[PDB]
This record gives structure tokens, sequence and C-alpha cells, in this order.
């Protein structure tokens, strides 16, 4: 339903996008947010779906939103307001200056020197997955291999017991993608319920693990609280289940559907970095916001305090402004220009992590299973959200094929 529109907004700037249910969802997520960016739509547009907010629908509006914290809080990022109100977890509920001394700890846990130690078991769970898969000639990509590789790897990292990923995932998704079963503030109890008993035990008895790491750990010199470690902690769990677990099956799918960007990256497996990187663009799938701390004026605009701006990390990439012919995959693309991993001073601490799964994936993928297509009549059906995403990606092969490493 609608939202009454507010005294303040004009009504020419009315269009009354879902984020959560867009009507071009059947021409894939991508193409249905990409309906922002159609000529007839101004550059920020109020939506009355999901109680009401702007929408930045252009890299320009994003970039400058997401840098000017002062106007544009991080304090209540999502929308709708109820799921914006209850976000509590650190560092993307905070503003500098309060934000900055949690993300050398985060770092600790996520960062480069810690993906170049787990190198070898990210490469050997990658391997182990597809050679699994190799003689069967078909899989059910999202189950069988974007969900598994990226989540045991943080369940590692994470030093938590692989059969906890049911109750995990589904309660990630909650937050991100719900159902209508919980309520963000619902879920994101039920995953502070599940973390409150372990930061306990690890603090008692601390180990290796991240969750020890965070949880005894030091920001700007003193002692992080039971509390804050556990805000931490949630968001890290979200990061590692439902980030790269939905951008994997973006990038297979549109592999599987494109023999000659295939045979590009089989030919040219050096340009499989910078394919990693042009996918990031085209199948960017998180869209989060802000809250205005005070009436201001945006590009002609009057937004009022209080008010909730969708900015949309997606469409950055997408905006033909920042990128000629913006839906087409170009390898070879000079200056790829994005916001995937957000922009500003919230910039993802998980970025080296993300790149290191999706670069291996891709080479071990192509080096083992070629070549490969969407099961014959399959119609693939994505989800919109906070991070968006893809049901289900059935994938045949002939194993003839295929080759053994
Ligand atoms: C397990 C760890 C993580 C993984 C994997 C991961 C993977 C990915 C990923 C995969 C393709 C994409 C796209 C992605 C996208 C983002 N990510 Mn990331 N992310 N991500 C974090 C951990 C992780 N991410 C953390 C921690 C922050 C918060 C930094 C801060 O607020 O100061 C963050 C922040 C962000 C933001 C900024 C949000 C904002 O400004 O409100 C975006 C966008
Ligand atoms: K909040």
């Amino acid at each position: 339903n609608l939202a009454p529109l507010p005294p303040h907004v004009p009504e020419h700037l009315v269009f009354d996008f879902d984020m959560y249910n867009p009507s071009n969802l059947s021409a894939g997520v991508q193409e249905a947010w990409a309906v922002l960016q159609e000529s007839n739509v101004p550059d920020l547009v109020w939506t009355r779906c999901n109680g009401g907010h702007w929408i930045a629908t252009r890299g320009q509006l994003i970039r400058e939103a997401y840098e000017d914290y002062r106007h544009f809080s991080s304090e209540c990022p999502f929308i709708p307001r109820e799921a914006g109100e209850a976000y509590d977890f650190i560092p993307t509920s905070m503003d500098p200056p309060e934000q900055r001394q949690f993300r050398a700890l985060a770092n600790q846990v996520v960062g480069m020197p810690v993906v170049d130690k787990l190198e070898n078991r990210i490469q050997e769970l990658a391997c182990s997955l597809i050679e699994s898969l190799r003689p069967q000639g078909q899989c059910n990509f999202t189950e069988d291999y974007a969900e598994p590789f990226p989540i045991r790897i943080f369940m590692l990292l994470a030093g938590l017991p692989e059969e906890d990923i049911p109750h995990l995932k589904y309660l990630t998704d909650q937050m991100t993608r719900p159902d209508g079963s919980m309520t963000f503030a619902e879920a994101k109890e039920a995953l502070y319920d599940y973390l409150i008993p372990i930061i306990e035990q690890r603090r008692q008895k601390p180990g290796t693990d991240a969750i020890s790491i965070v949880a005894n750990g030091q920001v700007n010199g003193r002692p992080i609280t039971s509390d804050e470690a556990k805000r931490m902690c949630g968001l890290l769990l979200v990061g590692g289940l439902d980030t790269v677990v939905n951008f994997l099956s973006f990038s297979m799918e549109f592999l599987a559907k494109s023999p000659e960007h295939r045979q590009e990256l089989i030919e040219r497996p050096e340009r499989i970095p910078a394919a990693c990187e042009e996918l990031l663009r085209r199948f960017s799938l998180v869209a989060d916001g802000r809250i205005l701390t005070s009436d201001y004026e945006f590009h002609g605009v009057q937004l009022k305090k209080g008010d909730q701006i969708l900015l949309p990390q997606m469409l950055s990439g997408l905006d033909e402004r920042e990128n000629a012919c913006p839906m087409h995959v170009d390898f070879s693309r000079q200056k790829v220009s994005h916001t995937t991993f957000g922009h500003g001073s919230h910039l993802c601490l998980g970025q080296h992590l993300a790149r290191r799964e999706i670069i291996v994936t891709l080479k071990e993928w192509l080096t083992r299973i070629p070549d490969f297509s969407i099961a014959p009549g399959a119609q693939i059906q994505h989800k919109s959200g906070i991070v968006s995403g893809v049901q289900a990606l059935p994938l045949v092969w002939d194993p003839a094929t295929t080759k053994a490493v």
C-alpha cells in the first residue's frame, strides 16, 4: 500500500517503486531497479511504498550522499523505518567519528592478512565442492555451491558448527529479504540470542576464531564491551551468509547464458580479476540508505529531517552516466565505475574476502567445468530487498567435456 504523501514532497517527484517487490522483477533484478534510470524519471524521487522514502537514482547523488554523513546518517540505514530503527549493528549503524574505532577490529578478523591466511582452505574447499559436482553433469547452483562455499568458509573463520547453517541462514535472510514470518527486529533478536552465550564463553576462554578475536578485542586502546562485540559479530554473520552467496549466483547465471564470455575467460584466464570487477558492477546487489539529520536542500529537492533516503549501491555502476552501455558485460571495460562495496566511510571491510572467493570460484569452476548452460526450459527468478538474490539456478553440462584437477 501507499503511505500518504507528506506535505513537503511535490507530486511530480512521486515514483512508487517497491524495493522488496519491484514491478519489472521478471526481467531480472538489476533490470527492475534500472527502471529508476529511464528518461522520464527524476534524479531523486519519492516512493510511497514501504512507509515512504526518497530514492537517489544516479551514481553522482548516491556517492555524494554516502560522502556527506553529516546530513545523511547511518543511524537508521534500512527501509522500512521499523527495520532502520531496530538496526544497531556495528560499525554500520554508527557515523564518524564514533564509527571509526570499530573498523580496525573488524579488519583484524575479515581483512587482507586473514584472507591470505585462509587462502589455502578457500582454494581447497572450492576445488572439493566443484570436483564433487563435476561428474554429475548438473547441479542446483544456489544450494550446491553458492551457499556452502562462502558460508562454510565463514563458519570456519568464526569457529561455528556447520550444523548451525540452516538456522543462521534463515535469520539472515529475514533481515534482507523478509518472507513476512519475522520482523527485522525479531530476526535480529534471534541472531543476538544465538550469539550472546558464544560471546560469553569466548571472553572467558578465548580461542583463535573471529568471534573470540572481536569479543576480546580493543577499540582505540580500550576493551570492547560484550554488547559491542555482539553488535559487531551480528554484522559479520550477515556479511558471511548473505552477500557473496547471492553474487556468485548472479555471476554463474550470466556465464551459463553467455558462451562467448566463458570462452574469453577459458582462453584468457589472466582476465579473471578484471571479469570479477565487471561482474561486481553489472550484478551489483546491495541497497541500503541513510536518514536525514536536518532539513537539507539536495540537488534542488527539499529533504526533511528524519526522512529516509535509499541510496542503492547497486545503481551507481548501472548508471549510463558512469558507464557506457551499462547493461553490457565487457571484461575489457576501461574504467569500471561502481559502488558495489559501498562508498565513503563505510566501505566494505569484507571486500578482499569476497573478491578472493569470487576469483577462486571462477578460476576453479572454469578449469574443471568450462562448458555449462542453464537447464533446458528453466526460468530463472530473482528476488529483491536490501540484498538481492537468485531463487534457484539449475545448471547442466556434459561430463565428457569436464576435467578432473
Ligand atoms: C564476512 C564479512 C563480509 C563480507 C563477506 C562482505 C561482502 C560484501 C559483498 C559481497 C559481494 C558486497 C557486495 C558487500 C557490500 C557492502 N558491505 Mn560488505 N559486502 N561489509 C562488511 C563485511 C562483509 N562484507 C562489514 C563489517 C561492513 C561495515 C563497514 C562499516 O560499516 O564501517 C560492510 C559494509 C558493506 C557495505 C556498506 C553499507 C553501508 O554503507 O551502509 C556494502 C555496500
Ligand atoms: K537504528
